[PDB]
């Protein structure tokens, strides 16, 4: 006999995957002659590549069991093999007489070349590979070519583009696998039953004391869960419009899809349908950028403009970026990272992100603003380490696209437009709720001076229980004075970008 693998590094889920319906289709248009074998590679080679937290691990802890979960409805199970590609997969091929291999594309530097590399290998031991694009709407590829090689830089050219594109027909789950037996256990399996199963908590979390809630409960599952309860409400659906979305709402003003989208969990392709039939249904609806579609818009635009810059998610080297003498300062990195900056605004959202792991949009604006080109004239890429590390939903290019969007280096030009630490969340939450959840140790302040702490007199704050400087920290910088300073600086590196 021989093996059909499937590969999940991405896409991890059962519905709309060309890749694994494939596999699938193939070992059941052809009984007896197949074993499967969809397996994801527990890689200790991204650690090296890529930060991540305890509240991600536990996130793609949950993914796993449910794409688990969700295979054995199928007859089958899913494999999680440890140890490198590179090493995994040669071993495999073998020991698994493997005659064919999918997997769905990834644009990101370490998988294109892991990729390459997988694809050589599986060439010379005469493996079939077999490569679908399903993880984003349109292939950027596609896209780039269509605009005559290179990818475009605005929102709009980037619609124009797409709209004469192809939308690709989504596919529903696979069929149950007919009559198969378990593959037999190889010589890993054999010298352990269990080497091959999902992992607990225990394995991938290995610093449980930075768990926050538990809010966001991975898996394909949850994902279709989440999305169906989005779109019950056709009118907020048809009428969404992003930019009114409220950064500091306790419950989340928008979707929450984004991990889930990251994972490949929710297709893509099946949300934008979905979104698709909402609009014909609702005569009166928003247009992109703004609307929930333009969402979708957005991910595909930075995904186009990533496919082409493989150092995307750096200053040097990047045809993007513009070129900024950023500065070094430890401390008020380290400020901003643990959200004792002093401006509580931008502290509870710096705690939000790190207890929760995600933060809205216009939250995210904030934080990132304030780091770089608004105060503390840090490069965006510590800003993009942070979020690495934190976001659930960290996407290599949405990450990168968007730091180089709020530092005003690529895409967005605009930098004496400054969101205000202190007056930006006062639109949307007045009272300061959102800042008493996260920041309770300035809960007892009134309304007048909670987003600005310090216009409280001593005693009023020996009152509230909350002194500046003990149990708050002072402002790290005065933003009144630094973004000033910050727009000339920006004005001075436009110029010299301007003159190369
Ligand atoms: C500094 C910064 C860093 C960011 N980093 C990430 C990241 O690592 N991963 C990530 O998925 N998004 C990132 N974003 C984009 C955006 O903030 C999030 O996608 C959004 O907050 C996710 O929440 P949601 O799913 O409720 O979005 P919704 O408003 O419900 O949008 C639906 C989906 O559309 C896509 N989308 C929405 N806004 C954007 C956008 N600005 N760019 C690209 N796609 C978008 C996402 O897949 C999102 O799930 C970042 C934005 C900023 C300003």
């Amino acid at each position: 006999r021989s093996t059909l693998v499937h590969w999940f590094r991405k896409g991890l889920r059962l519905h709309d995957n060309p890749a694994l319906s494939h596999i699938f289709t193939a070992a059941n248009a052809a009984p007896g002659r197949y074993f499967v074998r969809p397996i994801f590679i527990l890689d200790p080679g991204i650690l090296d590549w890529m930060q991540v937290g305890a509240n991600r691990w536990r996130f793609l802890q949950q993914t796993l069991e449910d794409l688990d979960n969700q295979l054995r409805k199928l007859n089958s199970r899913l494999f999680v093999v440890r140890g490198k590609p590179a090493e995994v997969f040669p071993r495999i091929f073998k020991s698994w007489r493997v005659e064919m291999l999918t997997f769905e594309t990834d644009i990101e530097p370490y998988s294109v070349t892991r990729d390459a590399a997988v694809q050589k290998l599986a060439k010379a031991e005469g493996v079939r590979v077999e490569t679908h694009c399903s993880h984003t709407i349109y292939n950027p590829e596609l896209v780039i070519a269509k605009n005559l090689g290179k990818a475009p830089i605005t929102y709009q050219k980037f619609l124009g583009i797409v709209e004469q594109l192809k939308v690709p027909k989504v596919l529903g789950v696979p069929e149950k696998l007919k009559n198969m037996p378990t593959p037999p256990k190889d010589e890993v399996e054999q010298k352990d039953s269990a080497a091959y199963d999902c992992p607990t908590m225990k394995q991938l979390v290995k610093r449980p004391e930075e768990l926050g809630p538990n809010k966001f409960p991975g898996g394909e599952t949850e994902a279709l869960r989440r999305m169906e309860e989005s779109l019950k409400d056709e009118i907020w659906v048809a009428r969404f419009e992003k930019p009114n979305t409220a950064p500091n709402s306790l419950e989340p003003s928008t979707t929450v899809l984004s991990p889930y989208l990251k994972f490949g969990c929710l297709s893509a392709r099946l949300f934008n349908q979905k979104l698709k039939e909402i609009i014909k249904r609702q005569p009166k609806h928003s247009q992109p950028p703004v609307s929930l579609i333009g969402q979708l818009m957005w991910r595909e635009f930075y995904y186009t403009v990533a496919a082409a810059e493989p150092n995307f998610d750096r200053m040097l080297g990047n045809v993007y970026c513009m070129q900024i003498p950023w500065q070094e300062h430890p401390d008020h990195l380290e400020a901003w990272t643990h959200g004792r900056t002093g401006y509580p605004f931008i502290d509870a959202i710096m705690r939000q992100l790190r207890q929760e792991g995600w933060i809205h949009h216009l939250a995210r604006h904030a934080v990132a603003c304030f780091l770089t080109r608004g105060d503390l004239w840090i490069s965006w890429e510590e800003g993009q380490r942070v979020f690495e590390q934190l976001l659930l939903d960290q996407d290599w290019a949405l990450n990168a696209g968007n730091w180089m969007w709020l530092s005003a280096s690529a895409f967005f030009h605009q930098y004496f437009r400054v969101y205000s630490p202190v007056a930006f969340g006062k639109k949307t939450d007045p009272q300061g709720h959102y800042i008493r959840k996260y920041v309770p140790e300035l809960s007892k302040y009134p309304a007048g001076c909670i987003y600005e702490p310090w216009k409280a007199s001593l005693v009023d704050q020996r009152a509230y229980g909350c002194v500046l400087g003990t149990d708050y920290p002072h402002r790290i910088v005065k933003h009144e004075v630094v973004h000033k300073e910050n727009i000339k600086r920006m004005g001075a590196a436009y110029k010299v970008n301007r003159e190369v």
